[PDB]
């Protein structure tokens, strides 16, 4: 071997509900992943080629 | 008569997709009225007896 141990994540990372995803969590029943990053996207910068 | 005129409102009380509510309307197409009301009903104080 060339190594005996390798970095790594500790804890499992955590991706919960949140509040405008429980918004639409509970009106619709439709959550997407980052909702904030949903909205940094369209109703921010919407012309900004990512 | 006992009145000659109603005082009534004078223009349209309007009500557009904002932003909040358009993330819903581009991934879903289900833009709800007053986003707002939701969001402080259900996410500020849910506990509130309406």
């Amino acid at each position: 071997e060339a190594d005996n141990q390798i970095m790594g994540p500790s804890s499992y990372a955590s991706f919960v509900v949140r509040g405008e995803n429980l918004v639409t969590a509970v009106s619709y029943g439709r959550v997407m992943r980052t909702f904030e990053h949903f909205m940094a996207r369209i109703v921010d910068s919407p012309e900004k080629a990512g």
